[PDB]
């Protein structure tokens, strides 16, 4: 028993990843067969960070400008492209620890492992949430730049976030390993904004459901909702509106736990307007929305 | 910036599980160089585990009873011993894939990563904390004996845990690498109770310097105590002793933030005796323990 924020195991991962060094700029890049990725923007200087140019500043690098290191081995590079905001380096060498792996765009409110990683090297691994606003709350310090998220399914590896920039605010965006970043994001040093945020219901709900499968019950009450009823009280919180899709993806969980999920509803509409008072629900003494369905029954079975 | 619970990169051990069986019981164990390391308890039946011999349960085994599989490759088992709490057995073949590596026995109050197994595969890694009480609050699941937990250093692997046994309550409780329980605790099937436990005074005071560093500075106020006033109120809300050792242990991130150890110990009596008062903290509703002054630097460098 007990429920905990796991990231997958990393080794698959550790394995991948590589030093990439252009100009006086180093970051992270990821060693796949013979292709490495990293972002764009290790083209560029300081003052080419407010409005670059990817294309001019890529035109003036060549081949042999692009240093990449993987451990203390060497890799030559015999061809550089640009896709979106992912640099394409192609190496003479495919990577020998490559896994079996996939691209995937995954959708907000989905989790993923973070590898955070500086010069190449790894340094920590957590999971974290694309968040309904297409940022995530992650912990990456300068030279992070490079580092990728993904899920491990059996052995084959989904791919799906390579960190670009932190905002102003302090919160992480990224792209996909096509470059193409999640949410409004542009990378350049301008004033740019994320969207009004929202808590992930059904991951919220997901939560509840661990909660009782791991002894912490005094939230479940006598009453019950209805989709609509809860729906008023999501939207005045700032809560995701629950479809009938949600539902059924809770259905196992449903099934599990023998508490309806418009059962559970009406303890967490209780709860919103209530507050815990004081109490605490596993270990937190605030809604966790950062489990998806699929991750507690991982993590419970 | 931003501030999260970090596991360490867990490819290292990964390459060192194996799956033990022996008769029907099935356990994660450790193999390092020509040594297998797992709880002693794989050699105990149902009926065994209330109160068993295993003096008289490891004479009924020989080598060829121990089932060592290290994913697909069958190791030819040579010899067996018990070490305290642990079963050790030596191979014929020394695993390639052995990192640097020491056994440690960690103190009370100290983190490390835990890599999560079942059937000698990897599931998941996370963060905890050897509590007060020596038990540890976890994810485990049946079949996770012989999980280990570890610290890593640039290259050098630190054993500190092995996972041996789920109490009643829901706690974890293990051995370090040489068998040895952490707390009172015995591999019986009887009753056995934690003691009491306790907060982890410094963590929770290194991890209000995280805070600061990371933007989260309400809870600074404008008073001041001292070692003594502070133990008071300490006591009074259950948390340990806060020591002179502390204080020296606090003093890099005191240095990097310009805030007195004993100024951020009045901001944490002011929170212990008025709450947060529906206030957050890095995202936290609580004050958290399970950061180490260490854990603090390494994340914020
Ligand atoms: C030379 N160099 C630079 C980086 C590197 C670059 C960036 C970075 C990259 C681009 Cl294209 C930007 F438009 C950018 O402005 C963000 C911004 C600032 C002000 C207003 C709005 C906006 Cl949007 C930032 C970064 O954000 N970080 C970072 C730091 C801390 C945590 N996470 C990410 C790091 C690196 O890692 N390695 C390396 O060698
Ligand atoms: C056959 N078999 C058994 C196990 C296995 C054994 C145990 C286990 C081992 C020993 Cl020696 C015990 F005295 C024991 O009684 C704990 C206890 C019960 C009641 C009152 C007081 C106490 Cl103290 C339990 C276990 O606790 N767990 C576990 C489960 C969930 C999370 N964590 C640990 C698992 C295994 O993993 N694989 C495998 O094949």
């Amino acid at each position: 028993s007990g429920f905990r924020k796991m990231a997958f195991p990393s080794g698959k991962v550790e394995g991948c990843m590589v030093q990439v060094t252009c100009g006086t700029t180093t970051l992270n890049g990821l060693w796949l067969d013979d292709v490495v990725y990293c972002p764009r923007h290790v083209i560029c200087t300081s003052e080419d960070m407010f409005n670059p140019n990817y294309e001019d500043l890529l035109i003036r690098k060549s081949n042999h400008n692009f240093l990449v290191q993987a451990g203390n081995v060497q890799l030559r590079v015999i061809g550089h492209s640009m896709q979106n905001c992912v640099l394409k380096l192609k190496v003479d060498t495919a990577n020998p620890k490559t896994p079996k792996y996939k691209f995937v765009r995954i959708q907000p409110g989905q989790t993923f492992s973070v590898l955070a990683c500086y010069n190449g090297s790894p340094s920590g691994v957590y999971q974290c949430a694309m968040r309904p606003n297409f940022t995530i709350k992650g912990s990456f310090l300068n030279g992070s730049c490079g580092s990728v998220g993904f899920n491990i399914d059996y052995d084959c590896v989904s791919f799906c976030y390579m960190h670009h920039m932190e905002l102003p605010t302090g919160v992480h965006v990224g792209t996909d390993l096509e470059g193409n970043f999640y949410g409004p994001f542009v990378d350049r040093q301008t004033a740019q904004a994320a969207g009004t945020d929202t808590t992930i219901t059904v991951n919220v709900l997901a939560w509840l459901y661990a909660a009782v499968i791991n002894g912490d019950r005094w939230f479940l009450n006598r009453f019950t909702t209805t989709l609509n009823d809860f729906n008023l009280v999501a939207m005045k919180y700032n809560y995701e509106p629950l479809t009938q899709d949600h539902v059924d993806i809770l259905g196992p969980l449903s099934a599990q736990t023998g508490i309806a999920v418009l059962d559970m509803c009406a303890s967490l509409k209780e709860l919103l307007q209530n507050g815990m008072n004081g109490r605490t629900i596993l270990g937190s003494a605030l809604l966790e929305d950062e489990f998806t369905p699929f991750d507690v029954v991982r993590q419970c079975s």
